[PDB]
């Protein structure tokens, strides 16, 4: 029997959505299949929604609750920016300063009100934007980070978040991957069951540029890039690119604020961080969509 693969879209601090989705998944999938499933969270665990702390607590609990599952946590653009603020991102491998990432978007500083508190000088651009005070709806910053700060019991933009975030949560953020590659997954197609490679990345991959070169920077967590299109892109990362569009590679993302299935391209973000939208997961091989708003039984 083929291994069950669960890909879960953007959570954005909605603990009730996460919990209810996890509960529904256990009625959609028989216990034997669920117990040994590969579970890929597609990123964006923080911001917009009210309970980031509880979300990360829940995600930390999963290896203990389900010891035979494999858990993969993608970094979303929101989580990258959160990690940046906490100073958890490695210094750029090319020897450049984290402050060098600011220049490209320097004109945006005033309107976005970039963070200038403790440790800002050695902070990635996205960290400063994330903890910024956007000029006046946005929750504190352009990233809606206000709700993340508040879930850890501190005011928006406060350097005290660095003390308030538990060591286990910092460890969780450090353990996030920018890309996940799986050699062999099963997926139902119109022609039947196929074995495919899987690439999971928060937003997607870029056209034109060499795919392996892109994967290299994601594997290595290249922090010299001001805005990582693989985490933050839109139209430029929507399609499966040139080298991978040969029906042997599943490319799964969240990020886009849409649930969109087009053959091997799986975009799983029905929620978009909206309080009134469901969080969806896709279950492979069947490609069935499970939502927190489902009322499933076995
Ligand atoms: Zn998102
Ligand atoms: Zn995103």
């Amino acid at each position: 029997k083929p291994r069950t693969v669960i890909c879960v879209g953007d959570i954005h601090g909605y603990i009730s959505k996460l919990n209810n989705l996890w509960l529904n998944l256990q009625s959609a999938i028989d216990p034997s299949d669920f117990s040994s499933a590969l579970v890929i969270f597609l990123g964006d665990y923080c911001d917009r929604g009210p309970e980031t702390r509880k979300v990360i607590d829940f995600l930390i609990s999963l290896p203990e609750k389900h010891p035979d599952q494999t858990h993969v946590f993608l970094a979303g653009n929101h989580d990258f920016a959160f990690s940046g603020f906490l100073g958890l991102l490695p210094r750029p491998s090319d020897g450049s300063d984290l402050k060098d990432t600011w220049k490209e978007y320097s004109k945006s500083e005033e309107t976005e009100g970039w963070y200038t508190g403790e440790g800002f000088e050695d902070m990635h651009l996205q960290g400063r934007r994330w903890a910024g005070k956007i000029k006046a709806a946005y929750k504190g910053s352009i990233y809606d980070a206000g709700s993340t700060f508040e879930s850890y019991g501190v005011p928006h933009g406060s350097s005290d978040l660095m003390k308030a975030v538990p060591e286990s949560h910092k460890k969780f953020l450090t353990n996030m991957v920018w890309v996940h590659e799986e050699d062999d997954v099963c997926i139902e197609t119109e022609e039947g069951l196929k074995h495919c490679k899987l690439i999971a990345v928060h937003a997607g991959l870029e056209k034109g540029n060499n795919v392996e070169e892109q994967l290299k920077l994601l594997r290595a967590k290249d922090t010299s890039i001001s805005k990582i299109q693989h985490l933050s892109g839109r139209k430029n990362v929507w399609d499966i690119p040139q080298e991978l569009d040969d029906k042997h590679t599943v490319v799964v993302s969240g990020h886009h604020g849409k649930l969109h299935i087009d053959g091997m391209r799986l975009i799983i973000d029905e929620g978009g961080g909206f309080p009134d939208k469901p969080v969806a997961a896709i279950v492979l091989p069947s490609k069935k969509i499970i939502r927190d708003t489902d009322n499933l039984s076995s």
